[PDB]
């Protein structure tokens, strides 16, 4: 049942549910229009030769998010770096949690998963998750 591929034409069935490439110069209508979800920008260079980050962890934390049903909008290449520039973050590959229809907080993945408790609670005092506890 299916095969490898690496990546291309797994980009356009991700898109199918969750997934959609944004942009810088329309991004202020996106979060007004949907006033709920997070804008990935392309991983800047990290360092390490090869060895590409699968986002697919971002995908995963998507459905296990049981709080709220927020979107992710996701940067192809180039728009990192307009994106990252609008605010102010272009540096390492983060994600920009956009609350309320406003910008509040960002994922950076320095520390696995644990952050996502810490940074996470700061921004939305919902009660998001129950376990792990690191």
């Amino acid at each position: 049942m299916a095969n490898d591929t690496p990546f291309s034409a797994l980009w356009q069935r991700l898109l199918t549910r969750g997934w959609q490439p944004v942009e810088a110069s329309t991004v202020d209508d996106w979060i007004k229009r949907v006033g709920d979800g997070v804008i990935l920008l392309s991983s800047d260079p990290r360092r390490t030769p090869e060895v590409s980050d699968n986002p697919v962890m971002i995908a995963e934390l998507l459905r296990e998010f049981p709080q709220f049903d927020w979107q992710v909008a996701v940067a192809d290449l180039e728009q990192s770096e307009a994106i990252g520039d609008r605010f102010n973050v272009r540096r390492f590959p983060a994600t920009l949690v956009f609350t309320d229809g406003k910008l509040r907080g960002a994922l950076s993945g320095i520390h696995p998963w644990a952050e996502l408790l810490t940074l996470m609670r700061s921004i939305v005092d919902t009660p998001a998750a129950q376990e792990t506890v690191q």
